[PDB]
């Protein structure tokens, strides 16, 4: 939950957008001045876009994780579970 | 001939 | 819209204010805590 949020900061680093969105996504699935108002309008439409988009990058990288660290989160209690009753079973 | 058509495409887009 | 922007970049530099003094307040505790903790087993030890 860190991860992913909308925090006006940052961009997804490379080393680790390979590490996670590529990698580790493959393992875990197996004349007028009227211009130059335009100009500006669309500067704060972008300025706002940008930084959803890479809002958006994080998410999808935090999903990733959270899915990943799901399957082992899961298999942990399942195998700490046949052993509480492999030990149940030889008492 | 004015370049204003190339902005308002863009905000449009967006 | 500027009027809008303007007033989301301020919030964005209170946000990172808020955010440094956070993290170092953050140090402070943890260094508390930890030195409350050594206090606390060399007492326990004594």
């Amino acid at each position: 939950v860190r991860l992913v949020h909308k925090q006006d900061l940052q961009r997804p680093v490379p080393d680790w957008l390979r590490h996670l969105v590529l990698d580790r996504i493959a393992w875990i699935l197996c004349v007028r001045g009227l211009l130059q108002e335009l100009s500006s309008i669309r500067h704060f439409l972008e300025k706002r876009d940008e930084m959803r988009e890479v809002a958006r990058d994080w998410l999808r990288v935090g999903y990733v994780l959270d899915r990943l660290l799901f399957r082992i989160y899961l298999l942990a209690v399942l195998a700490y579970s046949i052993t509480l009753v492999t030990l149940w079973s030889i008492w």
